[PDB]
């Protein structure tokens, strides 16, 4: 019983909806991310059994992952783009927190943050 449930991918007590910032934040920020050569160790929740770190979700209280925030997009489970980024920003902020400066692991992240700060520095406008 070593793992959490995964954060959720779909919800029917929470409203949907599809937007132009949010179909942005799927066909581009997140596919442009997901393809970069440091992306898979984030496409998947961290399984903290199989990585032998049996403290890390005494550590990280929120967890996130490209993975879950891919099908969040896919199942319209946002209603707008801020708490997409706001996944997103967990995620990277959870790397910082659990492990040390200058570990491969936050090397990888930083190397998909700066792509990601790239991209929604073009989000488009609403609508
Ligand atoms: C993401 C993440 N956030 O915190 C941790 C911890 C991770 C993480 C780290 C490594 C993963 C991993 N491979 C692995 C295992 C041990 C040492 C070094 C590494 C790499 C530098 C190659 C990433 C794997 C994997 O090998 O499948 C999956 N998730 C990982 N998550």
């Amino acid at each position: 019983s070593m793992n959490p449930p995964p954060p959720e991918t779909s919800n029917p007590n929470k409203p949907k909806r599809q937007t132009n910032q949010l179909q942005y934040l799927l066909r581009v920020v997140l596919k442009t991310l997901w393809k970069h050569q440091f992306a898979w160790p984030f496409q998947q929740p961290v399984d903290a059994v199989k990585l032998n770190l049996p403290d890390y979700y005494k550590i990280i209280k929120t967890p996130m992952d490209m993975g879950t925030i891919k099908k969040r997009l896919e199942n319209n489970y946002y209603w707008n783009a801020q708490e997409c980024i706001q996944d997103f920003n967990t995620m990277f902020t959870n790397c910082y927190i659990y492990n040390k400066p200058g570990d491969d692991i936050v090397l990888m992240a930083e190397a998909l943050e700066k792509l990601f700060l790239q991209k929604i520095n073009e989000l488009p406008t609403e609508e």
